[PDB]
Parts: structure tokens; sequence; C-alpha cells
């Protein structure tokens, strides 16, 4: 046992390594992303960069919990970073959408974590999840959100020219 | 012969002549696209910048070809700079297909152009077409790909209103 | 026709076709100078950047004329350019009594160009013609015979001594 | 098909799909080999600063593979990121050590890119393989035989002081 | 064998040694023609300081093939440094010719240099000889003879003005 | 005989010719002992550097030598620079061992020289070599000694610590 370990459950290091995974694993879907609107059939470059953006994030997410998990004497146990459900994301709409259904699935996750700290009577680690994660996804679900909207609204997927002015006016 | 002429190859020579005019003939048909785009009933005017932005790299790249003949002891032999197929270059999207079609064209030429000098035991003529051309071509070929798909996407060319924005958004 | 095309005859939209195909041959014929001299069997670098300078010059005129076809509702037909009558220009001298010669007979065009411009009561185009061209071919016709009598003085084309002095001392 | 594609053969396309994966695994590697070196019981910080530097140019590495892919009209296929062969690396002559071995395999991976790029007549991704990576594997290389030959000099990993010292003065 | 060393064939490492001396002897032949320009019955200072230059220009060539060696994993054999074919270089014009014919002469090994390493199948190294020597050494071979040139054509070597007018006016 | 030559003996001359080539080989030694410090199985930077600094340093005492030698009307006559008695220079402290002999049979030479001046009465090159040369090999020589000394106190060349050490607090 870690000579700085105190108060920090086996459960809570399986779990903030499992944490630790899934954010690799959202970074991993937002490159994917990325990479997509590169494509001279796709070809939205600042779609291209949002989620460039959004991938780098995560794995600044990644980190800070890498952090927790050694500052805590905690070992980290990593695992494969699966590849994403999707090689062809159809569109700048569809790839909003399933970003943002990817950001309130990482959320339950954390949700789930801050129950096991708060079960453990963990209160570091409640605090870290709240200060540093918490409001995060909150943020990014509610931007996703509004992307969603407005792509809908402007008549995405369907129109072309929508992607393209939305790709210039918000995302550029 | 040359006092400066080793290593290279009557055939290399006589293909570098052939190369240097093809480029002055790609900066010509530039040329001609864009004073296509400044015409009264046409008025696109970041279409003929872009395109006459290309007319002068094309003639980069002839330069940098006279400038290899003379530095390896050939004798540069011009021919006449052929005038493009067309006159009226349709739409902005007619033009960027014209484009594509003509770059992938002189590509073929510089590859055809490469196995020569590596038939040829020439590897300084090799890496000059690697370094100067060969990326440049897959770069140019790649912005032009992307130039169509996103004026196809917005419904170009029966949209005017498309061509108008990517223009602006786009091009400006 | 035109929605701007006014008092524009279809001879002078003719004539202005043809002086643009003659002002890239004389571009094309600079050229061909600019890179004789930067042989390695010639190696005189300021008529190299000299003839190249002058031929970036006519590509103005060129350009100047094309944007003139525009704005009267003309509508531009592109020719072949043709190569110079000579690959090798023999010596300092040839080529600057080359370029007089040239120089002279695009003046005749412009001169001619006038007469049309002035017999089909197009005073707008006559002063164009006036202004960007008329006192530059008579300033670059002035400038070849200074340096022709120069180089026949020094001793060109036999001195070999004159022309590099010239070369360094007048045109570098 | 792409209508950018041109001279890129199908087994060129996977092969950069696969060396994609691996520039991943690499940087994931480095990753692994960061964190351990962050952890209490092992306490580098420049050796985890060092790691942490690979690990991100190894993600460079992979981007610059994927812009390729698109750029040649090929289809990015990601592929599971296998985590590391260790969670725990031993030492840091260890962990040089295993990036040494690491690095020569990437290396030799590459070299096979080359050949198939070289056999497939396609100049254009053997010269970017050439300028892009080969060099750079090779400085790599060197620089981790540097690092392994002063540690093991020094008195690594036996000598603890070896290795803090070492942190200190080459990596800090 | 080293623990750097991969695809680095010995006839390769043999063949660089070979190289590396040829670099120091041409470093050395440019050595002894900068001294004869600063004899007191010779007096030309630019001549002088131009293959001064040219000597410390070839030493970096020779550092960076010692670098390619220790890289790569091989062992740096020297060889001694021969004196040059000639204490007394005669004029301007003769070492000018001379420094041509070395030039050419080192061109010559390199070029058989990168035959080697196709042969070997070592795209690092012919990679390596293409981006560092083999266009240095076509521009040197160039300038060399457009000096030659000049200086023939100003009529050297009998004329000692023209060797003092071009060491002023081209070399100055 | 030198319209410049004036109390300039015949062996003197032929001294400082033979003393020129003592300093280029002097500056070969160092130059051989700088690349093997940057040996992959050696790796020690700052010996590396610090000898390399020492090989222009005897480049630049060559230079002098070969200065006096044409100001005095002397005839300066290369001779081949022979390699180093080793390829491989076992360590810091061998190195600089060896060095330190090489310094002393440098400054045996120029004692000798001094004295040849003294005994065919040439003030001149007397006060060159005292100025130049005398003083600088005393502090070479003492500067080699202290670096001797240390590495011998540090434990060197058993301790690969000491050397270390050695190369990143006195050379570095
Ligand atoms: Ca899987
Ligand atoms: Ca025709
Ligand atoms: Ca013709
Ligand atoms: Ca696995
Ligand atoms: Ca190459
Ligand atoms: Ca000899
Ligand atoms: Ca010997
Ligand atoms: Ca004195
Ligand atoms: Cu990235
Ligand atoms: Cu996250
Ligand atoms: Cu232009
Ligand atoms: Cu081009
Ligand atoms: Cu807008
Ligand atoms: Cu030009
Ligand atoms: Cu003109
Ligand atoms: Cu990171
Ligand atoms: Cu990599
Ligand atoms: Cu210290
Ligand atoms: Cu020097
Ligand atoms: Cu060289
Ligand atoms: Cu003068
Ligand atoms: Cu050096
Ligand atoms: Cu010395």
């Amino acid at each position: 046992t870690s000579q700085v370990r105190q108060n920090y459950h086996q459960d809570s290091e399986a779990a903030i390594n499992r944490q630790i995974n899934l954010e690799l694993y959202a970074s991993y879907v937002y490159l994917s992303m990325s990479e997509y609107f590169d494509r001279d059939d796709v070809a939205l470059k600042n779609f291209a960069k949002y989620f460039h953006h959004q991938s780098h994030e995560e794995h600044e997410h990644a980190h800070k919990l890498m952090k927790l998990q050694e500052q805590r004497g905690g070992r980290i146990f990593l695992q494969d970073i699966q590849k994403a459900d999707e090689d062809d994301w159809e569109s700048g709409l569809n790839a909003m959408e399933a970003a943002l259904h990817l950001e309130k699935n990482v959320n339950q996750s954390l949700l789930e974590l801050h129950k096991l700290a708060t079960d453990k009577n963990d209160p570091h680690l409640a605090d870290f999840i709240e200060t540093h994660y918490l409001n995060e996804q909150v943020k990014a679900i509610k931007e996703l959100g509004d992307h969603v909207t407005n792509l809908r609204k402007m008549g995405a997927p369907e129109s072309g020219l929508a992607e393209y002015l939305f790709d210039k006016h918000t995302l550029g």
C-alpha cells in the first residue's frame, strides 16, 4: 500500500481507472469525427477544427484523472482505447447528435462516480469530480444541444448549404 | 556538351522541356478562368482572385523547372503556350471541376517524369520532382476537390446564391 | 450584348484581343531572353534579372488590356502564345537589339490601335492607350536604345569584358 | 472512388491505416511511461515530462498520416489503440530500453511501408515517409541509445542516485 | 553491434567513411587555393575569401556525414587527408576550373553512394544524400561553371585585368 | 625570390611549413576525439563540444601561420594531414590525457621553432611565436591538466558517473 494512500477505497480506485479509459475513448471518438470532416467529399474545415479541439479537451480530462490516481496513491491500470461505433459520421448534424449522446453518457458515468465517492465518504474525490468535471459536462452538453438546434432549424442534414453556413458562422 | 552536365540523360532534358510547357499551359488556363470571373455577367471577384493566384503559382512552377534545366546543363527549348479548351467556363463549379482535371493531368505528367528519372538513375532529378512538385500537386488536387464538394453540396451550379456565398466565405 | 456595352465597336473589341496576345508574346520573348542569360555558358545574371523584370511588366500590360475588355463589355478571346524567333540570343547586345525591335513593333500595333479608336470615335479607348501605353513604349524604346548604344561603344559583342562590365554597372 | 484519388494503391491505403494505429499505440506506450514516473514511489518528474513530450510527438506523427490518407483520397479506418505490454516500467533505464525497442519496431514498419510505396511506384508516398518519418526515427533511436548508455554507465538501474541525477542533468 | 543499428549495411558504413574523407579532401583543396590567392605575387583577396568559404562549407559537409555515421550506429574510421595535386594554382581561371573538376568528382562519388543505398534498400541514407548533398553539388557545379565562363569571356587568364575586375565585381 | 622577402631564412620557411602541418594534425586529432564522444555507446555531448571547439582553435592556429608565411614572402607547402593514433579514445579521462600529451608535443615543436628564429636572428618570427603561440600552449596545457586532475579525483575512468558529472558541471 502507498505511503500517501488515505481514505481511498479500492472501488474508487477501480472506478477512476474506468473513467480514465472512458475519457480516452471520448477523445478518440472526437478525433474520428475531426478527420471525417477533412475528407475531400465532406470538406467542412471548421467542423474538423471544432472536433479536434474537443478531442484534446477530453485528453486533458483524462490527464487530470490520471493525476488524481497518482496523488491519492492508487495505481493506474490503462485499458485498450476502443475505436468509435462509426467510421462514417454522415453529416455535420449527425456528428453533433452523436457527440451530444456521447457527452451525456460520459456525464452519467461521472454522476455514478460521484455517488460512489459520496457512498465511500470520500469528500476529496467528490469535490474533484464536482470542480473539474460536472459543470464542464453540463456546459458541453448545452453547447452541443445549441449546435444541434441551429443545424436542424437551418435545414440540416438535407441542406448542405445549412451545414456550410453553420461551419462558417458558428464554428469559424 | 555543357561544362556542368553530369548524369543528365537526353530523354530527361527533353521531358523537362515538355514539363516547362505544361506548367506554362496550366498557368494560362488559370489566367483564362481568372478573367472569366471578372466578366460583368459573371462578377465573382474572389473566384477571379483565386484563379489569378493559381496562375502565378504555376508560373513559379515553370520557373523552378527552367532553373533546373540550366543548372543541369540542359538547353531550354520553349514551345507555344496553347490557349485553353474553353473561353466560357460556365460557372464557379465547372471551373473548379476543370481545374481539378487539369491538376490531375499535370500530376500524371510529373509521375511519368519521376519514373523516367528513376529509370535513368537520376536521383537529383527524382528528388527535385519529389521535393518541389509531388506534394504540391497532392495539396492542390485535395483543395480543388474540397471546393468542388462544397459548391455541389451548397447547390451549385444551379444556385447562383451558392456560388455567391462560396465566393464570399471560402475564397474571400 | 453586354448590359455595360456602350460606344464599343466590334473592330475595337477584336483589336484589343489581338493586342492582349501581342503583350503576352512580348512577355514570353523577354522570359526566353531572361533564361538565356542564366545559362552556364552565358552567365550574365543582371541581364537575366533585367529581362525577367521586362517579362513581368509586359504581363501587367496584358492585364490592363484584359481589364479594359471586361469593363467595356467586350469578350476576351485568348490565343496561343507563340514562342520567340530564337532559342539562342547570341549576346547581351543582340538581345538588347532584339528587344528594341520588339518594342517598336508593339508600339506600331498600339499606334494602329489608337488610330482605330479615333476612327471609331471611342475617346475612352483612345485615352486608355495614351495614358497607359504610348509613353511607356516611348520610355522603353529609349532605354533599350541607351543600352544598345553603351554596349556598342564599350566594344560588344566581341568584347565579353564589355558585356560583363555593363551587366555589373548599368543593370546591377 | 475519390475525385482526388490518383496513383494510390489499395495496399498502400491499408498500410497507411495500419501505420496510423501503430503511431497511436506508440503515443499510448509513452503516456503509460509518463504516468509511471509520476508515481509517489517512483517520483522522477523529468522522466515523466520527457515521455509526455514523446507521447504528443507520436500523436503528431499520427496526425500527418491521417492527413496523408485524406489528401490522397484514401479512407481512414481507425482501430482499437492497444494498451502497452507493461503497467509497471521498473526503472528509468528499463523504460528507456523499452522505448528504444518500440522506436526500432516503428522504424521497421516504416521501412516496410517505404518498400511498398517503391514497389507500387508511388513516389509521393515514398517521399512523404522519407521527409517526415525516416530521419525522425533515426534521431529518436539515437537519442534513446544515448540515454540508455548514460544511465548504464552511471550505474542504473541498481543506483537510484544515477537515475535521480540523470533526471536532473539530462532530462531537466 | 550497435544498440541503434538498423537496416545499415556494412558496405554503406564503409562508403560513408570514404565519403567523409573525400569531403575533408575537398575542404583541403579549397584551403590550398584560398592561401594561394593571398600570395604577394597573386594578391586576389576576394578569390581567397571565396575559396576559404568553400573550404568551410566542405567541412560542414563532412560534419553531417560523420553525424549520419554515429546516428546509424556505424563506426567512423578516419583516414589521412591527402594534400592537393598542386601547390601553385596558376590563375583565378585555373583554380575555378580545378574547383569545377573537383566538385564533379565529389558529385560522381555521391551518385555512386546513392546507388549503393538504393541497392541495399536503405531509403534513409538515400534521402539523406538527396536532401543534403545532391542539389548542393548541382548548385556548386553551376556556380563554378558560371565563374569559369565569365573569366574566359573577360579574357582570363592572359588578362590580369580580367581576373582583378572579376575579383572586385563578382567575388567582392 | 619574393619582392617582400626580408631577413627570412630558408630554414625558418621550412620550419613554418612543418608547424602548419602539425597544427592541422592537432586539429584533426581533436575532431576525431569530438566525434568519438558523439557515439551512441559513449554519449558525452559536452566532451564532444569541448573537443570540437579545440579542433577549430587549432585550425585558427594553422591560419595565422599560413598568413605569416605569405606575409614574409615564404611559400606554403602543404602536406598530408595524418589521421590520429586512435579511432577509439576509450574514455573521457584518456582523451584528456591524450590531448595533454598532444599539446605538450606541439609546444615542444614551437619552442624549437622559437630557438631557430633566435638562432637566425629573426626577431619578427620570434615575437610572432611568443605573442600568438607560447602562452596559448601554456594555458591549454594547464587547462587539460586541470581536467585530467578532476576526472582522476572523481574516480574516472572506472566511474562512468564521474565522467557524466564532469561532462555536465565543468564542460557544460
Ligand atoms: Ca474493438
Ligand atoms: Ca492552338
Ligand atoms: Ca508556333
Ligand atoms: Ca487488448
Ligand atoms: Ca526524397
Ligand atoms: Ca600523399
Ligand atoms: Ca598515414
Ligand atoms: Ca616579445
Ligand atoms: Cu490532435
Ligand atoms: Cu471528458
Ligand atoms: Cu497575372
Ligand atoms: Cu504547376
Ligand atoms: Cu455570411
Ligand atoms: Cu517570372
Ligand atoms: Cu507591353
Ligand atoms: Cu498529454
Ligand atoms: Cu511516430
Ligand atoms: Cu548537479
Ligand atoms: Cu579556415
Ligand atoms: Cu562537400
Ligand atoms: Cu567597377
Ligand atoms: Cu568542425
Ligand atoms: Cu595550435
